[PDB]
């Protein structure tokens, strides 16, 4: 029978007098603040069901959740959006860690940007307990703080051995974290994950799930993932703890996108079969394909060899990186062993077979691979070259065209899951992100609040035409849109800062400035003023800068007057400066290197600067900082190109004496620029081997660049060369 | 003619109309986001009136402001609260820079608590230009954030020779900001302080006004403060830059509260008679008198030489400190010259006249002063000791019983105006903090966010009393009240935290624990969990924290887990540890070290720990930190005294390598504690002669504690013996 609620106490007493076979049925609206305990007991044949009367209209907001405890449940038709869960998750199947969930359902539900308003204040979407559970044909989009979106625990036997099927969800974007713990799926945890869980995870969409080094992290036994679709997502499929689990007709589309993987083994008896991977760019533990090092007598929560792994009938298509005893290092000894690598197929236009071991794989035997015939082999047995024509089949998919070479690698028969037969028909998949000048342009005149009014009225992705004259700011411009300011002729329009702060980035806010000038010579006469920044609220979101053509001079009504403050916490997608002109700065300009609590957490993913001129800056160019020990993430990148700067860094406040203090940072070039009279580049280097090269650059009259290994010798592969010194 | 006018068009259509003669009358109700331009013309017999229809029902709210503009104006009866000025001023005596108010007058008005929602977005409330303007009967309390209360300015030769008048007005409590700019009145500034200002400050009652060392900060010439009464206001009557002030008439009544001031004489030509000086303890520029060292050939916002001071016929009794030529070192070398100290009476019950000379004062000639015999003298010609009973008269002063010394110290003709006398009758002054345990005792059971309920249903100064049993927390507590949370029976309450976060202090938080027993076994397997700490958003005031016979255990469950963490520039009035016990920690017990700026903004004013016990600390006891060069404030205050110490401070992630790291704490207590198997305390001091006693310690296995000085050797008094090294 079916029983309408308009209220929680409406809804109290339909679960007291719910039998199994009734239906509770939350009326179209929007439910506030509600936390659904679905506490009840169904049967095999008639289960008791909650679901929103019209799928799509029935919103959960607020500080709103949901608890399943029992058996026999379904939950469908939920949007949750516009809130955030007030306890450690948002849909558990349990009501605490006595009383669970099993043989229960949630189904076409929405999770929308449901996001805790602080990126660091972790918790996680979906959590399943108990056994027999079904998580399917779901809608999970925009989780952006920490915490992985969905997990199965084993925390007891109860939790364990549960068969759980988790099929046909739409996992969308998730952006970036800038640290570890942005994972889209956790299968178990290291404390739990000798224990076998038997969870299947079969034709799910990974849409742009970007959280971090793991889309899925493998943490227990004897799991089966497999017939996922996973779509330029910035990650892995990673067997992180456990042992004897199948990997198997999954297929990657990384697109050319970049840092996209990869499957990564790791541990014993795993079995990757039949898998297909296409345009993957990324290396390391992102690579497409990664055969990981371990420790020998590894603790539970580290890394365990390599033993008996099956790698056999997979698809390699320009996948640029193949990693075998990845990780190597004076820890990770233990190169893999019984393992083997068979029937694959590995085609790649761009010279190389992409293959590259850190260590002695003697202990993989390799039989049976083929590779194209362009593709400069980097082993030797196990491998045959063949003159190969991939055509792309009905499916989606590349396959030789000659028959006989489709024993090699993944079967015809393959039939990738699409992104509209997954998630619920009712919701769209939709764009995770405003472009910049997607909007309409808005002429706006000089000269007082007339910034100030143009901002507030203007639309998401508009772009702001400062006519030539004089733009006097008495008012904190708080950016909380994606917009772009422009200078109809640059150089004409003047920006004059009375406040101590000019622009400040909030939550949604991305900012491109163009060809626009900037005085700041009537901000106010106090030490510490910031000429552009983030909130110093803690962000919900990343964001975006971008500077082009622009010009910003006399930051020196008083010390510590810095370019850019980045808030706790905060986070760039990316920071793009182009072209631009910096003059007389008592501050630093970029102050990147606030997270210095040494969790890997960090402020910036793409730092970039090229073609710009920087003269008598105190401070640092940039301070730029992730700290700890952490190998789960791929930034920050610091790209500095064809830049002069000149008088830089040498401020009695700069406490890095440097122009430029780089710790932890993972991919740093410097080319073809001018330091001149100016402190020296510092690195401080840390784990995870990065990648520095600093070539082409004159350092006149300033020292070398200094390199402090942490980790000697780790080992970053650093090239510092072909320099002009004085 | 009266213009009633319930609407800002109505006001706009009023102001049009008004004719000298005429009253503007707002009427009651509730104003928000009011920004009221009051621009008229009366006349010398006629003016113009601006004033709430009922003193006491009308207020402006949110963003709303005052700004006075032209002549013969008078704004009356109206209340700002529950908002913020979105400009620079609340209330000002000018149109902008070129339009100002002149003959004017603003009284009855009352600001409450009207701060900027963040303590370091600065602002001030009260901006006086123009000439001939009064301000009186007023009544402001409350401001939390950096900028001075009121000032008169005199960036033009409009606003200098003002002959201002300011009497009469309630400055009621302001809170300890926690770095420089925290005056409550301030007459000119450096660039303009040899202009002659005339300005009158008379009969004012500063009641705990505690923003910082200066509560008035002179800064021109030729003023005029009398008659003023300072009761219990932790900081000082400046005369700060600019000659020729008369300092006459005032009373201080220090009762004893800590860092009570206090006259401080810089600069030329200043006369300081007849104030009368009791119970005040502060010291350096906080003594109940000082006269400074300047510095030779001072830059104009330095410190000015004191030449030709007069101070005669103050009483001063049971002041602690009377210093002349403070602040002498390398930099401050010029002492006082031309000056005289005639007919002061010094009464004091200590032992001594608690004088302290820092430099040759022969520039100071004294004659005729009188000393209590029982006080031993610092000085022997221009004083003589006798038998003095001191007597209070009526008006509320002591003075000598013996006719014949009344001729030293102050007139008995002075009548200090009462609190009672000021501000105004139809707005209450109120106690500005709820007193802990002042509300009702609420009986709490166990255990399923039971305390999450008793907290959020509890009113401010409420005491929650837990039954005995296990109270599980799955939600974060938030505290935005004052609270004490007590066990009813010392160690019966169990209380176990399950989130990142057990308790959060949010603006108005402010927490007692008592008897409480912490068990954080079942927090989150992350990093970085947090057991107390602030809302990291910034904060709008400080908070308290007292913590009593309590027991923290097992956070210990991943690394880097913290006792407390304070938030960027917020700020402890105190926190209080007694009788505790805090064992198995991963990470930092107190961390009060966020404001690594260098700015002189600090995070706790008073650290308390005594009769505790802490073992199994991986982190530090304490890290504060208040770095830079500033000399305007009193804290922090570290004070440990009897606990015991067993293992700690030896954590791999630990990069202070102490138990104790103390940077720029200014009054810095260790005795009688047991430092077993302990990394060391460590000393950075900074400057403003800080002093330090660590003595009766016993330091088993345990380095002796680290001094480092950051400025060798411009004062700094560090007692370092009897303790005991094993
Ligand atoms: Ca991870
Ligand atoms: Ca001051």
């Amino acid at each position: 029978a079916d029983l309408l609620v308009k209220t929680p106490e409406a809804y109290d007493q339909a679960l007291k007098k719910a039998k199994p076979g009734d239906d509770i049925i939350l009326a179209n609206g929007t439910w506030r603040d509600f936390e659904v305990l679905f506490e009840a007991k169904g049967n095999e044949n008639k289960p008791i069901t909650l679901r929103g009367q019209t799928p799509g209209k029935v919103f959960l907001t607020g500080q709103s959740n949901l608890r399943l405890a029992g058996e026999h449940l379904i939950v469908s038709g939920l949007v949750f959006k516009d809130g955030y869960t007030p306890t450690g998750e948002v849909i558990a199947f349990r009501r605490n860690k006595d009383v669970l969930a099993s043989h229960s359902r949630v189904t076409q539900v929405v999770i929308d940007n449901f996001s805790n308003p602080e990126k660091f204040e972790q918790d996680s979407w979906v959590m399943v307990y108990g056994r027999h559970n079904r998580f399917d044909h779901n809608h999970l989009v925009g989780k952006r703080n920490k915490g992985v979106t969905m997990a199965v625990r084993l925390t007891t036997e109860s939790s364990q051995q549960n068969h759980h099927r988790i099929d046909h969800n739409y996992f969308g974007p998730r952006p970036i974290l800038g640290s570890n713990g942005g994972e889209t799926l956790r299968i178990g945890t290291s404390h739990h994950s000798l224990t076998d869980s038997f969870t299947l995870v079969e034709n799910n969409y990974f849409d742009r799930c970007n959280g971090e080094v793991e889309i899925i992290s493998n943490k227990s036994g004897k799991n089966s993932i497999r017939n996922n679709v996973f779509f330029e997502s910035r990650g892995t499929l990673t067997l992180r703890h456990g042992n004897g689990n199948i990997v198997e007709n999954n297929v990657f589309f990384g697109n050319g996108v970049d840092h996209t993987g990869g499957i990564r083994v790791i541990n014993r008896d795993q079995i990757i079969r039949n898998n297909y991977l296409e345009g993957l760019t990324g290396y390391r533990f992102g690579s497409g394909l990664t055969v990981m090092n371990g420790v020998p007598n590894s603790k539970i929560n580290r890394y365990h060899q390599v033993d008996n792994a099956l790698i056999e009938n997979n698809t390699l298509v320009n996948v640029e990186h193949i990693q075998f005893a990845a990780g190597s290092d004076k820890e990770r000894s233990a190169a893999p062993i019984n393992s083997n690598m068979n029937n694959n197929l590995i085609v790649n236009d761009q010279g190389t077979d992409g293959i590259t071991a850190f260590d002695d794989i003697s202990g993989i035997k390799f039989k049976d691979n083929l590779l194209n015939q362009d593709a400069k082999p980097s082993i030797n047995k196990g491998f045959e070259q063949a003159d190969i024509t991939m055509q792309r089949h009905d499916n989606g998919l590349l396959y030789p065209e000659a028959k006989t070479q489709q024993k090699y690698g993944v079967s015809t028969q393959l039939e990738p899951i699409g992104k509209d037969e997954v998630g619920v028909s009712w919701y769209p998949k939709v764009e995770p992100d405003v472009a910049f000048g997607s909007g309409k342009h808005i002429a706006v005149s000089p000269g007082d609040n007339t910034l100030f009014d143009a901002i507030a009225s203007a639309e998401t992705g508009d772009v702001l035409v400062l006519q030539a004259g004089e733009y006097w700011v008495s008012k904190i411009l708080s950016l909380d849109k994606t917009l772009t300011i422009r200078a109809q002729e640059k150089g004409s329009a003047v920006i004059f800062p009375q406040r101590s702060t000019l622009i400040e980035i909030n939550n949604k806010g991305n900012l491109t400035l163009d060809g626009v000038y900037v005085d700041a010579t009537n901000a106010p006469d106090a030490a510490g003023n910031t000429l552009i920044r983030t909130t110093r609220l803690p962000m919900q979101r990343n964001y975006r800068l971008a500077i082009k053509n622009s010009t910003f001079e006399n930051l020196d009504i008083n010390h510590s007057y810095h370019f850019f403050d980045a808030g706790n916490r905060s986070f760039a997608d990316y920071i793009e400066v182009q072209d631009s002109q910096f003059k007389h700065i008592t501050g630093d300009l970029f102050r990147l290197n606030k997270e210095t609590d040494d969790l890997g957490i960090y402020n910036v993913e793409y730092l970039t600067i090229e073609n710009s001129n920087v003269s008598d800056l105190q401070g640092a160019i940039a301070k730029v900082y992730r700290g700890g020990t952490d190998e789960s993430t791929f930034g920050p990148h610091v790209v500095m190109n064809n830049n002069i700067f000149n008088e830089v860094g040498k401020g009695k406040r700069n406490k890095s004496a440097a122009s430029l203090i780089l710790h932890g940072t993972q991919v740093n070039k410097m080319t073809t620029n001018e330091f001149n009279n100016s402190a020296p580049i510092i690195f401080e280097l840390t784990v995870g081997e990065p990648k520095t090269w600093v070539t082409g650059n004159v350092f006149e009259g300033t020292p070398e660049p200094v390199v402090r290994d942490l980790f000697p010798l780790s080992g970053a592969t650093t090239t510092i060369s072909g320099n002009t010194v004085l």
